DNA sequence: TTTTTTTTTT
């Protein structure tokens, strides 16, 4: 991943440790990350055109996961 | 077809591989849009005047289909 | 209380006094601080790289317990 | 009124027409300025140092005020 | 309209082609100046009792909403 | 002259 701050991008990938870091953010997930899930998400910002650092993105991605998963 | 974000508008429509999409992001579509549904779409959100990403948009519709069928 | 401005850093703690400072700010909390949103307050912190004295610090975090928790 | 440059210190309060003199330097504010709102900037502004004018202040309070209620 | 450096006071204005001047000086007001933002850049540098040229006050006021209106 | 972290018609 890039060094700063950075707009989301296709290939992008969180850490293998992801869900580890999710519990210690307050995000308790009982399943992976789908594909699906992450293609979906990295659309959504990558139009947006936001920049973050790639903690920042992986803190949105729990966030998003867990309202996503509630529904 | 905008670039950039826009308020919804009467003539929108999402892609052709729209359905594919759909899936990739997670969402099963065992039935293409029809008119109807995307006139529903189209009319709540113009009138709601929020703007997003064509691409955005589509994963709004996409979200809003499948609860809408579910029902 | 330290002293100065500094970086956000893994092990910092706002004081014992927090919860009392917040409430003279206008944010009245039921419970305490978790790990977990203290963890997720670092961590967004300490990646942006942004330099602040504690008093400052605990205000930023008082504002983002506010909104975490009105849902 | 206080006088000359200073840093923020905490008894500091604006003008009793501030509202008046916000609404002047465009920051239309609906209600008045609350004990927390008050204690809350200056406590920011204490620990940060930095000496201004007492009407200069007062500007900062006005445009923080307006950012902080919305 | 004094020659010579001056302190600022409440009846000053800047020339009438000021939004030009600021385009020449790299800033780009979309929109005019205020009588507000105007009262604003007043009360601040009279307070503060330093002395210019008239068109060193009108950079001031030109830099002045570029930060301002950035938010 | 510079205080202001935030995906979801339901």
């Amino acid at each position: 991943v890039p060094m700063g701050k950075f707009a989301m991008y296709p290939d992008w990938q969180p850490d293998a440790d992801f869900i580890r870091l999710a519990a210690l953010w307050g995000v308790a997930l009982r399943e992976p990350v789908t594909t699906e899930e992450l293609a979906s998400f990295i659309a959504y910002w990558q139009a947006e055109g936001k920049v973050f650092h790639h903690v920042q993105w992986q803190q949105k991605l729990a966030r998003s996961l867990q309202i996503g998963r509630a529904s």
